[PDB]
DNA sequence: CCAGTATTAC
DNA sequence: AGTAATACTGG
């Protein structure tokens, strides 16, 4: 279609020669063992306890997820792989059958439905540390010992124990660290003295907040791989709320969503992607790259930014700002953002080909 | 056997 | 701390 042209990328961070490669990825983002916490604690959560998360402005939607949750991350693998290299700072591109996908924050709100409106202002001052002060002796704090503590609590009058489920949910599923066990990483600093502050938690920018902890996660990964995708049964961790990662390449490909994504019934039309719909079951406990591979096949039917339905505009107007915010100069960026803003796609033929070719012929 | 996951070891 | 290896889970 004429119109104005579309650069390619100044490079991408993995060759086509390693789309067939498989990797195991760790998440971390404990989705259903807080949910199960929550419902197993001896003496059950209150009824305010329970409406502060079943209510709260973004975390409502956690419960709209099915139980037991289980993440499916060759969906994400496959978008990584073709990470486009790119100078801008607050958003990533994939470049998949030669067109460039966006995850970028509005990409995460419309899928999670979390507060992604911008930060307020001096953030980093709220909350103190009197709340953890008060159960943790000084020193490193994990997030094993929030989840125990919490356990270990005995519910009354004051609202420490919805401080430290709201500590463990933000560290469990937000911002939440790599390493376990007994030598477990130290939780985010801010959120241990934010837990403190439940009106302020209820308020903040925690889909912000956790789309630039996945955004480091994703620079760590490719910098770990460094284009080279190694032949190991050992897993990779990418850490923090991966769910719109997870949903974006089957959101974007319809031969995806129609194989491997199903309507979720009872789902109301004014919630997020991620309550709306579910992965289908297969007979592996998730899907494996090379069933992403084929049904990606040959088309070229590839949304570049991801639409939204006229049902969740309301949404999406009450957890977005209204004018992006400024990042490094990208001229190549600007150039499909033109394309794109005049009505016209996307597609590199060549790099389409090669990512035929490397899925397909070889 | 598998992909996702929890946990210890290096 | 950062990373890698082992092996369990629910099929
Ligand atoms: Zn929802």
């Amino acid at each position: 279609f004429q119109g104005s042209h579309a650069m390619q990328p100044l490079g991408m961070y993995f060759p086509a020669s390693e789309y067939t490669k498989k990797m195991k990825l760790a998440t971390r983002c404990y989705i259903s063992e807080v949910l199960k916490t929550f419902a197993d604690l001896e003496h059950p959560l209150t009824n305010v306890e329970k409406n502060y998360f079943m209510e709260h402005p973004s975390f409502k939607h956690i419960y709209h997820l099915p139980s037991g949750y289980t993440h499916k991350l060759m969906g994400m693998w496959m978008l990584f792989l073709r990470t486009a290299s790119i100078e801008k700072k607050k958003e990533v591109w994939f470049v998949v059958n030669g067109v460039p996908i966006r995850y970028g924050i509005r990409e995460h709100a419309l899928i999670s439905g979390f507060n992604c409106k911008a930060y307020p202002a001096n953030y980093q001052s709220a909350g103190n540390m009197n709340f953890a002060n008060r159960y943790f002796k000084t020193g490193v704090i994990r997030r094993e010992d929030v989840k125990t503590k919490l356990m270990e609590m005995e519910p009354a009058r004051s609202k420490d124990r919805l401080r430290m489920a709201v500590l463990y949910f933000l560290t469990s599923i937000i911002a939440v660290p790599t390493k376990t066990g007994e030598r477990a990483s130290p939780i985010d600093d801010f959120c241990v003295r934010a837990a403190s502050d439940l009106t302020f938690c209820k308020t903040f920018p925690w889909g912000r907040y956790s789309f630039e902890y996945m955004l480091k996660s994703i620079s760590h990964t490719l910098d770990h791989f460094n284009g080279v995708v190694p032949n190991t049964q050992s897993p990779w961790p990418v850490p923090g709320f991966c769910v719109p990662l997870e949903f974006l390449a089957f959101e974007a490909i319809p031969s995806l969503r129609e194989r491997f994504i199903e309507e979720k019934e009872g789902s109301h039309a004014g919630c997020p992607r991620m309550c709306k719909v579910s992965f289908k079951r297969t007979e592996m406990k998730g899907f494996t790259l090379e069933q992403i591979n084929h049904v990606l096949g040959t088309t070229e039917v590839i949304e570049s930014i991801i639409r939204e339905k006229a049902e969740e505009v309301p949404l999406l107007a009450e957890i977005t700002g209204v004018e992006d915010d400024v990042d490094k100069h990208d001229v190549v960026v600007d150039s499909w953002m033109k394309r794109l803003g005049q009505g016209r796609e996307i597609r590199f033929e060549e790099v389409y080909n090669e990512d035929v070719h490397a899925r397909m012929e070889a």
